[PDB]
């Protein structure tokens, strides 16, 4: 219940490129390296001999790979996926030890989806069936986990900024985080939905009505390397950490529109602000906070891009954050945890923080709805 050793270091990827977790599917067993995505809901993974592809999906080879006969498709603004919809025999080697009967949308047709240089092929989507595609009742990988098993509903993410982490399946492992874990609410099971109530720039409050740092949503997705803020907060936020820094850089920087570098070992970390959002506790009246460094959202391409960017679909606490923590996804009591990853990247001066609690009045109305 506190202790999985097995699963432990079970993440690799490359930086930019998302988490990755070995997988295999169908009988006998063929292994995959799939993307970790708590953004999406679909178990999809290449099917076809694309160019850029370590491996994929061989439908034929499986005894136990089940036609649904339909198809899927997900557009993206950029490119997009297709593929033809079944069911077959899944399991985690560095997982638990079970084997699920899963949906698997074998991807036939793909646009910027597959990474030229990436070592994975496909995608697992942790979110809930409510964004499933085509629609709900495509049952989700999670869900089958739980309904065929006795693996407890929840799972927790270490990301550590090539890159490796730990993805613990059905519990929590303790000597992956120090300190407490505070807990913030799933706003509704979806993505993985919660509210932020307050945001500080070196610890000065933004002083912006709460609603808009949830315009639209803010969700916590392992798919997205950018903290993503909605487009007035980014505003504000840079404005704020432009300041800040004014102790030394060009406004398409600061966009994400070209990038800044520095000679090795000589990164002005403390030029640059510590930035905490504060979120909806688990008792009426009370948040806790979270603080990341300038290691979390200046991301390494010695040349760095600017992590934050602005959104049209809300808040995303993509990598950036989730790098400087233990993310519980406590499905079963429709949590989110946080606490200081035991991994995460740090200074001598400062390092990334959970503190609780706060005393925070009318943070139901910084929730966003339709
Ligand atoms: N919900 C979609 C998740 C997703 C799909 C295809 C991708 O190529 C990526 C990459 C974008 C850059 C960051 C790493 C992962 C993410």
């Amino acid at each position: 219940r506190g202790s999985f050793v097995e699963m432990v270091d079970n993440l690799r990827g490359k930086s930019g490129q998302g988490y990755y977790v070995e997988m295999t599917v169908g009988s006998p067993p063929q292994t995959l390296n799939i993307l970790v995505d708590t953004g999406s809901s679909n178990f999809a993974v290449g099917a076809a001999p694309h160019p850029f592809l370590h491996r994929y999906y061989q439908r034929q080879l499986s005894s136990t790979y089940r036609d649904l006969r339909k198809g899927v498709y997900v557009p993206y603004t950029q490119g997009k996926w297709e593929g033809e919809l079944g069911t077959d025999l899944v399991s985690i080697p560095h997982g638990p030890n079970v084997t699920v009967r899963a949906n698997i949308a074998a991807i036939t047709e793909s646009d910027k989806f597959f990474i030229n240089g990436s070592n994975w092929e496909g995608i697992l989507g942790l979110a809930y069936a409510e964004i499933a595609r085509p629609d709900d009742s495509l049952e989700p990988f999670f869900d089958s986990l739980v309904k065929q098993t006795h693996v407890p509903n929840l799972f927790s993410l270490q990301l550590c900024g090539s890159v490796g982490g730990s993805m613990i399946i059905g519990g929590i492992d303790h000597s992956l985080y120090t300190g407490s874990l505070w807990y913030t609410p799933i706003r509704r099971e979806w993505y993985y939905e919660v509210i932020i109530v307050r945001v500080e720039i070196n610890g000065q409050d933004l002083k912006m009505d709460c609603k808009e740092y949830n315009y639209d949503k803010s969700i916590v997705d392992s798919g997205t390397t950018n903290l993503r803020l909605p487009k007035k907060v980014f505003e504000a936020a840079v404005a704020s950490i432009k300041a800040a820094s004014s102790t030394e850089f060009p406004d398409g920087f600061w966009l994400g529109e070209q990038l800044v570098c520095w000679q090795a070992g000589t990164t002005p970390w403390n030029i640059f602000p510590v930035i905490s959002l504060y979120l909806m506790g688990e008792v009426t009246n009370q948040s806790f906070r979270i603080t990341i460094l300038p290691q979390q959202y200046l991301r390494p391409v010695d040349c760095y891009k600017f992590a934050i960017s602005q959104s049209s679909t809300g808040t995303v606490m993509g990598a950036v954050i989730m790098e400087g923590f233990y993310v519980v996804f406590d499905r079963a009591r429709k949590r989110i945890g946080f606490a200081v990853s035991a991994c995460h990247v740090h200074d001598e001066f400062r390092t990334a923080a959970v503190e609780g609690p706060f005393v925070t009045l009318d943070m139901e109305d910084c929730g966003y709805n339709i």
